[PDB]
């Protein structure tokens, strides 16, 4: 037999850039400010898995690839 | 035989950037405030699973790829 | 038999850069806070697994690559 | 006798002033030029006076009292 | 006789100022050039007086009170 | 009798001030250049004076009382 098994993954590439961000900002006056008290997730897989809890109270500015990845990739399971 | 099995997964390709941001920006006052007490959030898979649970209580401004990406890829089971 | 099996990962290429950051910025006042009192996650696998407890309380803010990656490929069982 | 003459002067009050200029300017390229080859100014009074030659090629931004004054006050001739 | 003569100069008074000129200004690229072959002035009073011959090829630029003043204050001439 | 004569001269009051001229200013490239080959003035009073010849072939940026005076005040003849 041939058999062929092929799985893939995170494949990446961003090229060039030069984001230069945020500049030339007279004067300002950030006062931000957090506070929580809850937010508890929770998970309980039993047979398969790969869950993912996550829990932010941020403020969520992004420039280029801000993931938050978790993978599980070609699982198997026979039990003979 | 010649069985073929091929997953795919998170290919990625940006290219250029130069996202350059927010700039020339005169005198401003930012004061924001944020303030949680639930968003509690839950998830019980038994058989199959990749439950996601997530919590934000952010400002949310993505300029390139801000995902929370959670592979679960070509699982199996027999139990022959 | 000529079984082939080839599984993937995180390849990453970013190129050029030059990002900056944020300049040329006259007198601001920064005076954020930050202070949380809950967000316990949780995560039970019992025959797969992989999964990823995640917890934040901060301001988030990418420039290039922020993930926060966890992988688990290419598994396998027999009980034979 | 009560002859009483009284002449007057040049007598300025500005008050608050704060002008600022120009500011908050982005990147620009000022590549100005004079030349000049002319503008060969006179003036032959005999008996009387205060003539006042004059003679520029300048750019002529004025902010706040950016004169050129030639006073010539209570002039007097008897030849007695 | 209660003969009064009472002339007047040049009184001033600003006040407050605080001008504060030209600022922030990003990268720019100042490039002029001056160059003069003529503006020969003159004056030939012979009586009377105060002539006032002046020359520039400057940018003139004034922020407050960039007088080229010349006073004559009250002249007699009785030739007894 | 009771003869009052009263000139009067150059009375200043500026206040406060804080001009705090030209700041916060990236890279800039000034390469000005003067080159004069004239300008010649003159004067010729003969009874009367107080002639003011000027020359330049600058710049002339002024922040506050840049003047450039010159005073004749309260002349007499009488040749008895």
């Amino acid at each position: 037999q041939r058999v062929t098994i092929s799985c893939s993954g995170s494949t990446s590439n961003i090229g060039g850039n030069t984001v230069n961000w945020f500049q030339h900002l007279p004067g300002t006056a950030p006062k931000l400010l957090i506070y929580s008290n809850n937010q508890r997730p929770s998970g309980v897989p039993d047979r398969f898995s790969a869950s993912k809890s996550g829990t932010s109270a941020s403020l969520a500015i992004s420039g280029l690839q801000s993931e938050d990845e978790a993978h599980y990739y070609c699982a198997a399971w026979d039990d003979s």
